[PDB]
């Protein structure tokens, strides 16, 4: 069965795009083919977004995967919550309970704010890009109120590339005004390597400090530049290697060709490419699934435009995101449960801190019981030679 | 001159779309005629302001005139500026500078962050909704880092309008 479904894979990213080929090497099957419209467009033009929205729509798919911007959180919600197909998406979390929102990467701040509880600051600054969204600077200052805290938010994102040198030297000095020592970062994997190596630049990275890097990502990041340095960094990985099923991937994974499958030829993988692995195994199972529910969803490819006024809905698409959030799914992000709103549940975040062996698990984040503390300990080795000033 | 125009008012705006047919009877003339293309639909759902934007580009219209919502600040910066089609409107600003985009709500924190330095605040709550933006509530709390301040920012647009008492 050839299923037509949706490509919108942003330029750039194509690591993803090597582990999505991966998810149609592994997760393929007689029983249905899928039949992907790649479209490799810009995910921060809406008008952009929207062409190969409506051609997909064009196409007749009955899923579309892909990307979202916050550029394009106002847009697939409002496209595809009224032309009722629905969308697989590895992005941020959204703002409010959308339909036909299927969503990869799960909440970050009730992990966040129990570590916040567990290393008990009251006063820390935290940097914010402001690309991933706000809710997450709006999390914390709703704690803020609560926990009286005394946070210090500067957004950094909209700072230049040539000028993210000096406005730096001058962001952490005006951070010696207060003389803060306890920083969370809110930046993207490459935003969050150039201000580190700003702290490198400025030593920051010594002993006193206290750095938290908010994303899934925490083994995707260069730990080596500031693991011998002094600051302890903290943060959450979803995707731990330690698993045999992700280390079948990851033996997978690094044999890869890089010609064939760009970003595929390394040791690692960031979350976003597992996700989108994860992705169509979540996709595979759908249709397995209704295959099993034996439910004809093959609409015509003739929906046409999708300024059709009005834009009449397909019913089969709302069937398919009952028994998307149906799908429970083992994959390389753990359990997946989801809500009736696409949200994943029954997730279990990694907290990974850097120690001076490496990153090291201190304990996993979990929906309900939040921080459960891992006693895997060898007692750090030493007690570091404990400081007596005088 | 028959000049088309475009119509985007949302939907219980018409104290707005008043003074607009005001603006009709003060300010229309011989030299050209303004030629509206009304469309009263929710400035919410970007799909429906696709629509009607779309229409008036089939329309062929010449400016657009409307609200934008925080759901289509995304839409009509991008839908705007690649078709270049100039767009008045009289919501808040925007948070980039975008092309394309006049208009009619001027800055505010200019004059509130010279308030707060006239009152000379240090410790002050400050509730938000979210529904306008986060611009402003960026803008105070870069003053905060400043001025030491100790502000304590809560959202308040989430809030039912059946439990908007006991919250």
């Amino acid at each position: 069965n050839s299923i037509q479904i949706g490509g919108l894979f942003p330029r750039g990213a194509d690591q993803e795009y090597s582990a999505f080929r991966v998810g149609m090497v592994q997760f393929s099957t007689s029983e249905f083919r899928l039949t992907p419209h790649i479209d490799n467009l810009e995910v921060a033009n809406s008008f952009a977004v929207t062409n190969a929205f409506c051609s997909q729509f064009s196409r007749g798919v009955y899923a579309i995967f892909g990307f979202y911007d916050k550029k394009s959180v106002n847009t697939i919600t409002s496209f595809c919550g009224t032309l009722h197909v629905s969308f697989i998406t590895p992005s941020f979390p959204t703002d409010g309970t959308h339909p036909f929102v299927i969503q990869m990467r799960p909440d970050l701040k009730g992990a966040l704010l129990s570590l916040i509880e567990y290393y008990q600051w009251d006063k820390f600054a935290y940097l914010y890009d402001s690309d991933r969204g706000l809710s997450t600077l709006q999390a914390v200052l709703d704690s803020a109120a609560e926990k009286k805290w005394q946070v210090t938010a500067i957004n950094v994102g909209n700072i230049n590339n040539d000028k993210k040198d000096e406005t730096y030297r001058s962001l952490f000095q005006d951070l010696e005004l207060k003389k803060e020592r306890r920083v969370i970062l809110d930046c993207e994997r490459d935003k969050v390597n150039d201000i580190v190596d700003q702290v490198i630049t400025i030593g920051k990275h010594v002993k006193g400090y206290h750095y938290i890097i908010a994303n899934l990502g925490f083994t995707d990041g260069d730990l080596l530049k500031i693991q011998f340095g002094g600051a302890e960094v903290s943060g959450f990985q979803i995707v731990d290697y330690d698993d045999s099923l992700v280390s079948k991937f990851i033996e997978r994974w690094s044999t890869l060709e890089e010609k064939e499958y760009p970003g595929a030829h390394t040791a690692t993988i960031k979350y976003t490419s597992a996700l989108t692995y994860d992705a169509v195994q979540v996709m595979t199972e759908a249709f397995r699934n209704l295959r099993k529910q034996r439910i004809e969803i093959s609409r015509r490819g003739n929906a046409g435009d999708c300024l059709a006024n009005p834009a009449v809905p397909w019913g089969q698409g709302v069937e398919i995101e009952r028994a998307l959030k149906q799908v429970q799914v083992e994959g390389l992000s753990g359990n997946i449960k989801f809500d009736q709103n696409g949200k994943r549940i029954n997730y279990t975040i990694n907290i990974m801190e850097l120690k001076t062996n490496g990153p090291r698990k201190i304990g996993y984040w979990s929906e309900v019981d939040k921080m459960v503390l891992t006693e895997d300990d060898t007692s750090g080795l030493e007690q570091k030679t404990v400081v007596v000033t005088t």
